[PDB]
């Protein structure tokens, strides 16, 4: 019912801030609730650090808005 939390972080998953912003967006959009519903992305911020301008993983929140 309420908003849900979802993150993506792996050893190879190393992408730029902007790149993640888009990916995290698709991860939530493509994802759905038990009732095959839809959910947007309420919050978003990178997690683990990667190369100069990259992150090994990213965390983002989803909402049924």
């Amino acid at each position: 019912e309420a908003c849900q939390f979802s993150h993506v972080n792996s050893r190879d998953q190393c992408n730029d801030y902007q790149h993640w912003k888009d990916e995290a967006g698709k991860q939530c959009k493509t994802k759905k609730s038990k009732g095959n519903k839809d959910m947007i992305v309420r919050s978003f911020a990178v997690l683990e650090p990667c190369a100069l301008d990259m992150f090994t993983g990213v965390e983002f929140v989803c909402c049924p808005n």
